[PDB]
């Protein structure tokens, strides 16, 4: 090979990259010049690696999902997809912005790509993606079943259970390092829920005519192909800077085989580069950050509980009666031993409290859901999250995966922290799940 390794080059100012929403049009016009003149290098020069299409075509090439080399191969990924935009319109100090989808004020649309007859406008969206809707941040494919208020419940709850809750430490925010899925907190919700919502419904009859397949964005293949998708991944971006800012076990994966990992890029001179996962921590030193935003995620710990008291753990089967699930068609509720009860706070500092579902096993090209509660029953309402007993959510943007949530939190707001058994309820959303057997581990 012997392509050289990127050397960064010289910085002055940082480079900001802003919230989506309420951006000025100075900003969208010359953010509307850069991807404009980018397409046009479609029909200019195909084979250019900074093209449009050709740029696209790296999401649709690159096993980096599913893994913990999700987060820094998109870290890179747009660090030179921004560095192009600002090159084709002479603009060193452009900032990619960022859809601010996790802030009650960025959750509909950003406006400037929904603007027809523009550089970033994408005809292949779907349709709920108007009428002034927020996002669905659990979306599967429907229409929103709820009020726009208790869907912003939902929303702000998802992202603290997924930002707090389920991410206490870097495997878990990360992803896991076979066949078997091992993403993270963010790659699973609100990541996937983004690209489903944005896309066209599957089976649906495109452009012309095809059936769509989800394009652009509800398609892994076709994501790239949409403007918005970048300022997506900006702000998932973002959500990896946001999760360190708290300090304590929040902290970059330390492995070494992580650290040293290597991808290929070409920068926006179309040069070949390899990098490493080791250089992409600090976006500092990359030459930007985003810009100051308020995360009132932070503060959606629920403050109610749906059941009061506890469930008679004795009048429901035992995970060992239930796993191997061959289908799960209807809400179900199960019992399962932890390992260790009563546990002091520095066993919890040396180990996470992981509740493990293994072997989820489903068709990757249906849309998928469940979700995860604890100390219910069957009858629990699942269209309201911002309950102590929601632990989490699966979803899926024959395949196999993992899902993983950190219980601590949990077991301390319901007050089961003594229990050896507890009580787990699944709710199924959308789709054909089977699941092959549940376990509480004590983790890393
Ligand atoms: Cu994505
Ligand atoms: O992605």
């Amino acid at each position: 090979s012997k392509v050289p390794y990127y050397k960064f080059p010289s910085v002055t100012k940082l480079r900001i990259r802003p919230p989506a929403h309420a951006l000025d049009e100075a900003y969208i016009a010359k953010y509307n010049l850069a991807i404009s003149r980018m397409k046009d290098l479609d029909k200019t020069q195909p084979d250019n690696p900074i093209g449009f299409k050709q740029q696209a075509n790296i999401h649709c090439a690159y096993q980096v999902h599913n893994s913990w080399l999700f987060f820094p191969f998109h870290r890179w990924y747009l660090y030179f997809y921004e560095r192009i935009l600002g090159s084709l319109i002479d603009d060193p100090t452009f900032g990619l912005p960022f859809w601010n989808w996790d802030h009650p004020k960025g959750m509909r649309f950003p406006p400037m790509f929904d603007v027809p007859g523009t550089a970033l406008y994408d005809e292949r969206r779907g349709d709920q993606i108007h009428n002034g809707n927020f996002i669905d941040l659990g979306s599967f494919g429907d229409q929103v079943e709820t009020t726009q208020l208790q869907l912003m419940t939902n929303n702000l709850t998802l992202m603290y259970r997924q930002l707090v809750t389920n991410s206490p430490c870097p495997l878990m925010f990360f992803g896991g390092p076979s066949t078997v899925e091992a993403a993270g907190t963010v790659e699973n919700i609100p990541h996937s829920p983004v690209h489903i919502w944005v896309g066209t419904r599957r089976g649906s009859v495109l452009p012309d005519g095809k059936i769509s397949n989800g394009e652009d964005m509800g398609n892994f293949y076709s994501a790239g192909l949409d403007p918005l998708f970048y300022c997506h991944h900006s702000n998932v971006d973002r959500m990896w800077n946001e999760w360190k800012a708290t300090g304590g076990k929040r902290t970059d994966l330390q492995n070494k085989d992580w650290l040293n990992s290597e991808f290929f890029f070409y920068d926006e001179n179309g040069n070949p580069f390899k990098v490493r996962v080791r250089d992409c921590l600090d976006t500092k030193k990359m030459g930007y950050d985003y810009q100051p935003t308020a995360t009132p995620w932070r503060n959606f710990k629920p403050k109610t509980k749906a059941s009061a008291g506890k469930v008679n753990t004795g009048s429901i089967p035992p995970e060992s009666q239930v796993f191997p699930l061959a289908k799960l068609d209807k809400a179900i509720s199960f019992s399962i031993n932890r390992p260790a009860s009563s546990r002091t706070q520095q066993e919890k500092n040396a180990q996470e409290e992981v509740l493990t579902f293994n072997a989820i096993k489903y068709d990757n090209r249906d849309y998928i859901r469940f979700d995860v509660f604890l100390n219910v029953d069957n009858n629990v309402n699942a269209n309201e999250l911002d309950k102590a007993e929601f632990a989490g959510s699966y979803t899926s943007l024959t395949a196999t995966a993992t899902l993983r949530l950190a219980i601590t939190e949990l077991l301390e707001d319901i007050g089961l922290e003594d229990e050896d058994t507890i009580a787990v309820t699944l709710v199924p959303k959308k789709g054909d799940i089977s699941i092959g057997g549940v376990e509480i581990k004590l983790a890393d």
